[PDB]
């Protein structure tokens, strides 16, 4: 009774739980994905700067 | 000079592209901050009957 | 047995705010992150602007 | 020439912006990956949990 509303709500938990990790895991690849693009945008930066010195 | 107005223009929508970025992963968190919430109550109803028992 | 799940259910119910409250740090970060890419693209802005002219 | 000057100027503060964007974002990352391992261990308590009263 406590126990069985204890067991579904552990077991709901659980699901919660694998929930707010698959998130996150989604939000670092987005955050990879943002990453990469950065990277771009300094090797053109570098590239910008070194004409004006040329 | 043409070519550099070119690099700066280019280096602006980049820009553009990684702001935008940055605002979908804020909204992500704040969605997920809301179902911590609910998680951490779920949590705390669940200790509650515990303690009964 | 419930003493012993009530001391596993407390010690997740510590850690689903310790992740809670990271979560929001993050997000702390990214929205300064944002307000300093706004000031960036206003810089490029400006920038672009008067090399076309 | 005039024109020229300011250019390189506000190129220069681009490129130091860009750099600290970038600094910020790795910041987020390593965040992220913190907060990724808690919510490792959590899984791994929450399995345990579940796997004791299963039966």
């Amino acid at each position: 009774a406590g126990s069985r509303v204890t067991f579904e709500r552990v077991e709901q938990m659980s699901i919660q739980i694998k929930e707010v990790g698959d998130r996150v895991n989604y939000i670092k690849r987005s955050l990879q994905s943002l990453d990469s693009q950065i990277g771009h945008l300094q090797d053109l930066s570098a590239l910008t700067v070194d004409t004006l010195k040329t």
